[PDB]
């Protein structure tokens, strides 16, 4: 995380903008985790299917 | 470590074991971003 002592001199508009930029970044990471687990499930589901 | 010889019960159990693992990773991402946000919120609040 960034230094509060630096951030404290920014405008509210600029601070908000940084917060808003973090939202799609966090969502993207969560979506990638969902895709990672979809790949992990696949060989297990294939093994189940094969009976 | 091939799976085709496992019982359905054991295969389902392995699928289920993935659920808390994924949740844990998602939670680690939420915590990372909570830490990032905090000084920015504090700076907004201190104006």
């Amino acid at each position: 995380s960034m230094d509060y002592e630096f951030l404290k001199s920014w405008t509210v508009e600029d601070l908000q903008k940084r917060l808003l930029a973090l939202d799609p970044m966090m969502e993207q990471e969560i979506e990638e985790i969902r895709q990672k687990y979809q790949s992990k499930r696949q060989p297990i589901l294939d093994a189940i299917e094969a009976k």
